[PDB]
């Protein structure tokens, strides 16, 4: 499947793509404002994620640090990134269907639209000013708005027992972005697309 990753933000981001134990395609790249990066994701990929990283510094070896979404100090990510990270999530060719969603379960750093470029399903978006409105206790100094599990490490926020409800913190994310997961057991906002669809992820879709 082809994913086109587009940075419409006015600032540089470092895109990342991983399935947790491996990079997808090159795994990461710098995207200046307006740049597009096309990657190929193998059919059948389960549990892939795409995210943006902000305020990164990398040397010529591809090693460094980012203030949001850092994946072990690498430009080319092999593992998932450190919160806060708005997440585009997908599992492809699962019994004939693709499944896509956006998630705030690991916080929010950059607004995003995640849409098919082929026919047969709708896209999803979280483009509200979550960072600007973020509750004081969830604000991340490096930038972004953390989720409550990352901050407080309780069974209720992390849903550790498999039983948990919405919270004051999850409802904040849900109020601003109803179409994104706000906690582990949120009513699913997953979109079902035809198997082998292609996609575009746009950072800062309105801004």
């Amino acid at each position: 499947a082809t994913f086109e990753i587009v940075n419409r933000c006015s600032y540089t981001v470092w895109a990342a793509a991983s399935k947790g134990d491996a990079a997808l395609d090159a795994g990461g790249r710098q995207l200046n404002s307006g740049e597009s990066w096309t990657i190929n994701v193998e059919p059948g990929t389960k549990g892939g994620k795409i995210w943006a990283r902000t305020d990164c510094y990398f040397d010529d070896s591809g090693s460094g640090i980012c203030k949001t979404g850092d994946c072990g100090g690498l430009l080319r990510c092999k593992r998932f990134g450190r919160p806060p990270t708005t997440l585009a999530e997908f599992s492809l060719n699962q019994y004939g269907k693709d499944y896509i969603d956006i998630s705030n379960i690991k916080g929010f750093n950059v607004p995003m639209d995640f849409s098919p470029t082929t026919r047969g399903c709708r896209g999803v978006r979280c483009a509200a000013d979550i960072v600007g409105q973020c509750p004081a206790k969830l604000k991340a100094p490096g930038g972004g708005c953390n989720d409550a599990c990352t901050v407080f490490q309780t069974s209720e926020y992390c849903c550790t027992t498999g039983k948990c409800g919405p919270t004051e913190y999850s409802r904040f994310f849900k109020r601003l972005c109803p179409d994104a997961f706000s906690y582990v057991l949120d009513k699913p906002t997953t979109v079902t697309c035809p198997g082998s669809s292609n996609y575009r992820v746009t950072f800062c879709p309105t801004a």
